[PDB]
């Protein structure tokens, strides 16, 4: 339960997070007294393969400051979806 906690928070961080163009997706599982994160995110198409380990740099970061207890943290990019 206080995992719901954490994620609402990351979310709200991730929102307004600007090289961040949408949450696809936040997992989170408990293992022993380990928290482990599964973050699928949306970015532009065309990002470079240092701007997209930069944000998952940033995304790490966010969740070692919100989450207290240790955690490990797995981040996936997908491009963001564009209109038709």
């Amino acid at each position: 339960s206080h995992m719901e906690d954490y994620i609402e928070a990351i979310a709200n961080v991730l929102e307004k997070t600007p090289s961040i163009s949408d949450v696809k997706d936040i997992i989170a599982r408990e293992l022993g007294q380990v928290l482990e994160f599964e973050i699928d995110l949306y970015v532009p198409p065309d990002i470079t393969v240092t701007t997209g380990e930069r944000i998952k740099k940033e995304v790490n970061q966010i969740i070692k400051e919100i989450v207290d207890r240790k955690s490990t943290v797995k981040v996936r990019l997908f491009a963001a979806q564009e209109e038709l």
